[PDB]
């Protein structure tokens, strides 16, 4: 089942890939592609190489030349397509942890990372953030200033959810405090996508906090 791709504002699209769980059935991971002019970027890798080469002529057959990728985490959901990516000599980039995690697991790394908490690209057009652990140890952000979209990837849950879902990899205890540092910068958002499931409204956010808060006791 092959890699959707769907506008939801001007110059941002969602695009979803999926994976077949032979005795379980079909889920789904999110990233986007932000255009400005005929320069894209890429937030989360789909889930396969396939998926990723799909994403890519999507985009060429548009007229865009692919700038970059960011992936919001160092797990295959997110990274699968670095290594293709890198391959074409389009620029990978990931926080400093997310490329040391990566590279623990015997994992191709992104061509670019970054070291503090911020950092942009696109000149302004995607703005990054490390708001502390949750879902990953190294989970980020990326706020869209002219579309007022916050990426919240894995690190927020759709309200398809009643629970946190896996926590194997998770700071259970400071999931909840993370989000209220995204809540602290006081982004004007209007919509907020998750890394798996439905978009909604920043209400995913106070949503992620009580499945957290709720968690921790």
């Amino acid at each position: 089942k092959p890699l959707e791709v769907i506008k939801i504002e001007d110059g941002v699209y969602l695009h979803t890939s999926f994976k077949n769980i032979e005795g379980y059935g079909l889920v789904d991971s999110n990233g986007l592609v932000v255009l400005d002019n005929n320069q894209a970027y890429i937030i989360d890798t789909p889930w396969s190489e396939e998926d990723t080469k799909l994403l890519l002529s999507w985009a060429t057959d548009r007229g865009y030349q692919v700038m970059a990728s960011i992936s919001t985490h160092s797990h295959e959901d997110r990274t699968a397509g670095i290594k293709l990516l890198n391959s074409k000599s389009i620029p990978t980039y990931t926080s400093e942890l997310t490329k040391k995690l990566l590279a623990r697991e015997g994992k191709p790394v992104p061509t670019h990372y970054f070291k503090d908490d911020e950092f942009t690209l696109g000149n302004g057009l995607i703005e990054l953030y490390y708001p502390g652990a949750g879902h990953t140890e190294d989970n980020i952000v990326a706020w869209l200033p002219k579309s007022k979209i916050l990426f919240g990837g894995c690190l927020v849950r759709s309200h398809e959810w009643e629970g946190l879902g896996y926590v194997g990899d998770a700071s259970i205890s400071s999931w909840a405090d993370s989000i209220k540092n995204i809540v602290s910068k006081k982004y004007p958002i209007q919509m907020v996508v998750p890394g798996h499931g439905k978009v909604g409204s920043s209400d995913i956010l106070d949503h992620t906090i009580d499945l957290a808060e709720s968690a921790s006791n």
